[PDB]
């Protein structure tokens, strides 16, 4: 099965208010620059972004040029011509509209709160759907919390279930409407919604994992933003989803989520699979097309793992863009982040950065020693491990943010579709590394093994091992005298 | 309120078919050793055992002599003219009954079923209350656990409600017919029911902790069986409440359950204090009147705390009956063993023992430098701390296990009644050491706690903590914009006043 390439197209309201593609000063980023080349190399788009308004119904932010955003549509689904397994999905959210001190949030919760509300809400979104010409929904809520969980399930289930309707109506056989959503990278904001990750994931054709921005001026040492395995010399974590809403044991909570431990793109892949329910087919890897930048560190691991001075507020509370060479900071107004095609310019500036490269973490990154800055951030390297990562782990594909941050050429996409689809492109000898593995063992990813059946009247020592209901069981403690599942001195620790 | 003072008076249906109060090699301790004096101790007596027969109805043992179980359940109740206090208590079920493998196990599962079960069960036991003479009923099935546990709690409500119609229409106002259990005194056992005690002790007057056995044979390292607070040199055990079905988190468990940790009295008292609902005065600490011996033992510590090779199965698989001294031992077959009254002959028969004292864990023990011998056991002494800890912690009395082990005078039933009610006794300045106290705190057993209100749009820090619907919580992270309550960001550590 061919692996999906999710790439989310991203323009602000003025842009599109003002879109032409003859003057990048205007509109970075136009659609004609997705070649047809391009086109091929993608299997998604994420048109980004729209919100939900007071009126709990899906919809365009309430200052758009509703005859401009037509067209900047039309452009991207023409693009289809070129491939026609691509689909030009819209993502509902994002962390502007829906974090929990975002503009429209209670717009999120209260849209989900019903069975009315909810009906109205999906219906909305496929009314969008299909009067923009969209080929799926992509709901991005960052992030629904315990409370409300049911609520954000029945949301999708509803959206499902119009969505199938309109595929049949429709005729969408062979490319069907599919409904998405950008899930947490690690496991703080993963911890809201993790216990019922089945259900969540139920309806999607895919879940894609935000799996980068784990490191950021919010934290106080510099690390990578998107490591896949962990560095021991580098920071760690506490592990949130010990005190999700589980109804696990100890024992249970412990061997599953040890902590502290490394947020890594391998961690919060490997909490998705510990779950039993989620199918890796559906797990989607987000890989950023940007960097993240921090001033003020020190020297001894080339800006890695050190203090530093950066502003971790938004919007940037400064007007000191610090980041040398970096002139798309300058235009957005934040030296905190750089697009790959950036970064790429600054590299071949002479500006004093050095590119270094942590073989643990099989990820990049740029130290300027004269000024004291540190940069971490992805490249067609860095996609090597990852896609090989996807393919072993038997993942549904990639997502990346955003279109518009890879450099000119489009080689970052185009090493990500090399990876996946190129006939001459041999990764069957590339070293993953010994960096940290997240070794969990939850329900979903048992190991198979084998034991004795369990024989009612037995008395077992503490260690002991039986098969019972299909699943390898070991006790806790000894002189257990009750079968798995009615005696809790069992632990499940196998499958089969 | 007086404290309770329970005592078992247990005798096997083989004696009760050959009762005799002139022969104790037929009838070791007829009722008849309990003098007017004894009976003015106790507040119960615990008669045991009756159990559960395949009918599902509480019933002697089918061999029982049934003439001769009257006379000697009259002889019992016949004490009650010399204490207006005093109950004649029956037991149903015990370990060899109502363990996992025990005879009878399946009745108890089967008769706490279904509404119908639990009713014809529950009328027959207040029938043989009231056929017999006893004063109330006391359950010991050792021990419910799963699908279990809600049928034994209603089974408990449905003999409530008999039983205190029974009081009504017997006019028993001023003596009420009662309701008690034997309950677990370690985690292991208590894990089985734990979540749900709060529902369980509703329905009763007294839960009496089996705070003892907590060493043995079956354990690698000998160990006292009933300390009062831990030994930080002594083993330390898995805390199994954390495998309970509590719904709790891991950082909650934690601060509950720390592990390992010192399998104590206290850590047994201070459990059931942890769960919301369960009040300290319902609580008796059991304490044991025989003491367990082990063989094998090192030097160097008098015994405690080392590699032992003392068989565990039960019953004793050998003819070899090593404990000195013990001839009790060698007419019941199991030097594992011994009756404080035969303990304590020991110690006045110069068989080469040295009574040593732990004053961490506030309890006695032998050790037998020539042989390898330690004996765990507890007496006069251990009882002090352990009364006084019985009124400190505002718990409703003492239980034990049992009457015929006390020595001929009735010394550790007299201490027990003397540390409660003497006039003469005086304890207030009794030290109750520095040995380890278990300190898990449970959601259901928060301290008071003052934090600023939460302020809903506000982003907390680490550490952070916040009143919030009556309780006091800390975020475990930083960058909290969630509000308390079920989110993961948030503890609950305190309640509010
Ligand atoms: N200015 C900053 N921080 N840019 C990085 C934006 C990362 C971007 N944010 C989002 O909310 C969407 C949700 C879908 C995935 N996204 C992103 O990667
Ligand atoms: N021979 C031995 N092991 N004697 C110790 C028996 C301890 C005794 N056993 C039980 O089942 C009753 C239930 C009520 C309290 N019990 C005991 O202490």
């Amino acid at each position: 099965t061919r692996k999906a390439v999710i790439g989310y197209y991203f323009i602000p309201t003025n842009q599109i208010n003002n879109y032409t593609e003859t003057d990048t000063s205007v509109v970075p980023f136009p659609v004609s620059n997705i070649t047809p080349a391009k086109a091929k190399q993608l299997t998604h788009i994420n048109f980004s972004f729209l919100d939900i308004n007071s009126n709990l119904e899906c919809a365009w932010d309430p200052a758009t040029n509703d005859a401009k955003a037509r067209d900047v549509v039309n452009r991207l689904t023409a693009l289809k011509a070129h491939n026609p397994s691509l689909r030009i999905m819209f993502s509902i959210g994002g962390w502007y509209y829906s974090n929990d001190l975002g503009v429209s949030h209670a717009n999120y919760v209260n849209a989900v709160k019903t069975p009315a509300s909810r009906a109205k809400f999906a219906q909305s979104c496929v009314r969008i759907m299909k009067d923009y010409g969209f080929d799926g929904v992509d709901i991005d809520w960052e992030y629904p919390q315990a409370a409300e969980v049911d609520g954000f399930i029945a949301a999708l289930q509803e959206i499902r279930t119009l969505l199938n309707q309109q595929t049949i109506t429709d005729g969408r056989q062979a490319l069907p409407y599919q409904l998405t959503i950008a899930g947490a990278g690690g496991a703080f904001f993963l911890s809201r919604y993790y216990s019922k990750l089945a259900q969540i994931v139920a309806p999607l054709d895919y879940i894609n994992l935000m799996t980068y921005d784990l490191a950021g001026p919010w934290e106080k040492v510099t690390n990578h933003q998107a490591a896949l395995f962990g560095d021991a010399a580098g920071p760690t974590f506490y592990n949130a989803l010990r005190e999700a809403n589980l109804g696990w044991s100890w024992e249970e909570l412990t061997r599953a989520f040890p902590s502290p431990f490394s947020l890594t793109v391998d961690a919060a892949v490997q909490q998705h699979l510990m779950m039993e329910g989620v199918p890796s087919a559906k797990i989607v890897m987000g890989v950023p097309f940007y960097g993240r930048a921090f001033k003020g560190v020190s020297g001894g691991n080339g800006g890695q793992y050190s203090s530093h001075s950066t502003p971790g507020e938004d919007p940037y509370p400064s007007t000191d863009y610090w980041l040398v060479g970096c002139e798309e900071c300058v235009r957005d107004k934040d030296p905190r982040i750089a697009s790959y095609r950036q970064l790429e310019q600054m590299l071949q500036g002479n500006y004093g950065y050095q590119r270094l490269w942590n073989d643990k973490t099989k990820t990049p990154y740029l130290y300027h020693a004269q000024n004291g800055l540190f940069v971490t951030y992805d490249d067609a390297e860095s996609f090597k491990y990852k896609a090989k990562y996807i393919k072993q782990q038997q993942l549904g594909g990639v997502m990346f943010w955003h279109l518009g941050q890879d450099n000119r050429n489009g080689d970052l996409l185009a090493a990500l579709d090399r990876y996946f689809n190129a006939a001459d492109y041999d990764d069957s000898q590339l070293d993953m590394g010994t960096g940290l593995r997240y070794t969990g063992v939850g329900p979903g990813n048992l190991p198979i093994m084998t034991a004795p059946a369990y024989v009612p009247g037995t008395t077992y020592a503490q260690g002991a091992l039986v098969s019972y209901q299909g699943y390898v069981w070991q006790t806790k403690w000894g002189y257990i005298t009750s079968a798995p599942g009615s005696d809790s001195a069992w632990l499940k620790v196998g499958r089969v």
